[PDB]
């Protein structure tokens, strides 16, 4: 999954969260939340398939454009009483739309609020374990380098006394 | 400041995960403010530095030691507890057949929720992407030095190469 901070333009004041699981390209899971209500949709690939159809738009760019928006300058749309959710691709002043999906009104929002909390602290914890290991890979990757340097070093003054 | 968040259960909702989150201006001991969020509302209380000193004496614990066991349980057996009725959370230590309340604080429901949870999470998201920076650093001077290793060990190998011709 990716987990993006957004801001939609009717809510401009506040930060919204995507979340976006699934390639792309074979369909995907949809959220959106504001901390207390959460908005989710499973987009099929039937679904993608109209919507790349509805505005004559290659299939590559347009997922490479979903995969550009959706995982993160776009803009970010929904309303909540339509539950419809769309994102433009601006440039030159000038934009464009990538289709629309609808996100249904989770009941119980708080569950999926401490899901992606859970899974936000586990990674946390995946990325510092990471890190322990590789800082000493990596101090001993550079003492391995000195050693050769002496070593190296060991060998042309042998070869210069050699000479000599 | 900093902060620690851990995820605690319970005794009265086993089945739900709570987040506890606790931060400090300067130092533990000297005040911080505790906040117990179920994902949808919030319980936040300020615990200062004289209520720190005040809560060892009631408990009759030497000061060092009641802020050690508040580090061991607060930030990460000890035993949570908490009613939404009584807004009064206290948590224990459990011995082998025995067990004892190591402090205990009145948090009160805040009334930003959402607030409160949005600033959790980008927490969590901004850990999240200087700790993939720094792995990412860490990475590349690692294999920046493999490759000025293998460089270094062709002239290595050449030099030996010459060197056991000549000695020979």
């Amino acid at each position: 999954r990716k987990i993006s901070r957004i801001h939609l333009v009717s809510e401009p004041s506040i930060t919204h969260f995507l979340q976006v699981s699934w390639t792309l390209e074979s369909g995907f899971v949809i959220t959106l939340t504001d901390g207390h209500s959460a908005w989710t949709g499973t987009v099929s690939e039937s679904e993608i398939s109209q919507e790349a159809d509805d505005m004559a738009m290659e299939k590559g760019k347009y997922v490479g454009e979903l995969r550009k928006a959706l995982l993160s300058v776009y803009t970010f749309n929904f309303s909540k009483e339509s539950c419809y959710f769309f994102f433009e691709k601006n440039l030159k002043d000038v934009s464009f739309r990538l289709g629309s999906f609808n996100l249904e009104k989770v009941e119980n929002p708080a569950e999926v609020i401490r899901e992606l909390i859970c899974y936000c602290l586990d990674e946390i914890k995946s990325l510092k374990h990471e890190i322990k290991e590789l800082r000493k890979e990596k101090n001993d990757t550079l003492n391995n380098y000195d050693t050769l340097e002496e070593e190296t070093d060991d060998l042309k003054n042998r070869l210069q006394a050699l000479e000599k």
